[PDB]
């Protein structure tokens, strides 16, 4: 469902997320109106999940990062879609990964201190119907600099 | 390095976190400073490394199969970890790199078109190098948090 114009738009935006629409529309060889509409369409269809700024090692000021693999009870599995929803709304949570392995999902989280992390685990995980969790320390995370 | 950020820098980072495409004029107006001053401040933030970059097109548009590959290096190869990633990041399939403190040295969030592509990534970029082993696992869904930063 992607035409080559959308492909050029996506490639250029991948390389320059901050690219002004005039320059983008000109580089693609389209009109600014049509370019903006195409991009809005792309965001709407979920083709672009969003545009983001990669802020710091999170050290300013969430220096403590973690990966929490969560296993739910067998009866609670039916509620999985809901569980993620409410939990995505939580401050500390940045990413959610669903895997095809032993764990139901993994939570990539950021916290201020050990007390903040512990607070997240206790209030959001330990106080619910989920079997268990394994928290492992994140030392650094990096995006990837590869062109499309 | 925290604490070398004023309320203006804070407002800038907060506004720019979710909306990387917020125009400089709109940003400066919302923060209540002149656009020139704002540009200097954003440039400042990028320079300090406080802003690592601006980037999220899905993946199913060419790479419908996603994986998480946990890598364990040799005890002798560990010292060069910084270099390893420094190369592995440039590889087309890798989306994320996490350094961990568990048994495995790091985990790689990657995207590939098919299982053969994934297998090729592991063989040619990992298996044919000085790293002890890898465990490649399937990703079914990926999410970011819809929380107001």
């Amino acid at each position: 469902e992607l035409d080559e114009v959308d492909r050029r738009i996506l490639s250029l935006l991948h390389g320059d997320a901050r690219m002004p629409n005039n320059a983008l529309a000109d580089t693609v060889g389209i009109a600014p109106s049509t370019c903006h509409g195409r991009v809005r369409r792309l965001v709407d269809l979920g083709v672009i999940r969003g545009f983001y700024t990669d802020i710091d090692p999170v050290a300013v000021g969430l220096p403590l990062q973690a990966m929490i693999s969560v296993n739910l009870q067998s009866s609670a599995r039916g509620k999985i879609r809901s569980f993620i929803q409410q939990i995505r709304r939580k401050r500390q949570v940045m990413d959610v990964y669903f895997l095809a392995g032993a764990d139901d999902f993994i939570l990539h989280v950021a916290a201020r201190d050990t007390e903040d992390l512990r607070s997240f685990v206790v209030e959001n995980l330990n106080a619910d119907a989920d079997v268990a969790g394994t928290q492992t320390s994140l030392i650094f995370e990096h995006l990837r600099g590869a062109a499309p």
